[PDB]
């Protein structure tokens, strides 16, 4: 399980993993894009395929994917992890993350990791201070 930063050459090798993903894991991949209407990638990658994808954006805001066959095995969490970590490296003030409440798992990454949660019926938001 290795986790690099993604190039500008990894974008085929993304492209491919999200079209084996389903239309509620794109959703939620770009939960808040999709509501409302630079950044750094990490991949989670195994032998040479990418079996996940996790973005920070400049305002702290971040989002992942995980392949579900590659799901429960603490990827996910890695990746946040490593957001956090560039996150506090990019002197960001503060991290935060949109999702579904139905959505558990990462509901569950979020305040095992220090989010403050704040729910609601159509969506919920995590967040977190680093500075
Ligand atoms: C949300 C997502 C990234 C989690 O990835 P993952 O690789 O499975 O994460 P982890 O293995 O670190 O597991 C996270 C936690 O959810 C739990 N979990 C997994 N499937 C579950 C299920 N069906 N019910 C309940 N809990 C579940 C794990 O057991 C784990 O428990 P813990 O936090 O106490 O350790 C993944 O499910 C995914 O790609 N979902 C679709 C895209 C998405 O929702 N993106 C979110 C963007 S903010």
């Amino acid at each position: 399980i290795k986790i690099r930063k993604a190039t500008k050459e990894d974008w085929e090798k993304i492209y491919q993993l999200y079209n084996s993903l389903s239309d509620e894991d794109l959703y939620l991949r770009f939960f808040h894009l999709y509501r409302i209407t630079d950044h750094v990638t990490f991949l989670a990658e195994v032998d040479g395929k990418v079996v996940g994808e996790a973005s920070l954006h400049k305002d702290g805001e971040f989002s992942l994917v995980v392949h579900r066959n590659y799901r429960t095995l603490g990827i996910g969490t890695l990746l946040v992890k490593t957001l956090i970590e560039e996150a506090k490296k990019s002197g960001l003030s503060t991290v935060k993350f949109y999702t579904l409440p139905e959505n558990t798992p990462m509901i569950k990454i979020g305040r095992k990791l220090g989010f403050k949660m704040r729910f609601y019926e159509d969506e919920v938001y995590g967040e977190m201070r680093l500075t």
